[PDB]
């Protein structure tokens, strides 16, 4: 195993996500599951993939899978909503149904920039709180995605060192919940 990794700075609730306590509870939501999505990489898989983002940039693949999933969605969720209420009026359920695609964006669990550079999507999330994330996450010169990599090259590098045979079979081990740092 390894060291917890504790992301730096830490997230923040801005101003404007104060107000509605919903919106708290889906930055937490949406912070773990970038969490539990890096700590489901090998150390040397989340290297791989920073390396490849920073020396070939975004992924042009990960857009297409991601309207792909909404499309998906939004069919599903209007048959469960026919079936659910009984509403045969599928322009009504659809009208609404897309109401609610709105404000969602398929979530990339992690972000590129963190290491998720082929993300299988599956589930939807507030796109702005996802938009805070992905800004927050910095850039590749400089922010939170950084901090994470310059702390983990330290625990692989120190002694008694981690050869790439060990970094492929021991996992990635971050927080970014704990320390959510609520503005004030």
């Amino acid at each position: 195993s390894l060291s917890v990794i504790f992301v730096k700075p830490p997230f923040q609730l801005k101003k404007k996500f104060q107000k509605d306590p919903f919106y708290e509870i889906e930055m937490r939501k949406q912070l773990q599951m970038q969490q539990d999505g890096i700590n489901n990489m090998t150390i040397f898989e989340w290297l791989k993939n920073r390396e490849n983002f920073k020396k070939y940039g975004r992924n042009p693949k990960s857009k297409k899978i991601q309207e792909d999933f909404r499309d998906r969605y939004r069919n599903a969720k209007i048959d469960e909503y026919l079936l659910l209420y009984e509403d045969m009026d599928i322009k009504a359920i659809e009208a609404m149904v897309d109401s609610e695609l709105e404000g969602l964006a398929a979530l990339a669990n992690p972000a590129q920039i963190a290491g998720g550079y082929v993300d299988v999507v599956t589930q939807m999330g507030n796109k702005r709180i996802n938009s805070s994330i992905g800004s927050q996450w910095g850039s590749i010169e400089k922010g939170r995605s950084l901090n994470i990599e310059n702390e983990l090259l330290k625990l692989i590098t120190d002694p008694p060192p981690i050869t790439e045979e060990e970094q492929k079979k021991i996992k990635m081990n971050v927080n970014l919940v704990e320390n959510l740092e609520i503005v004030k």
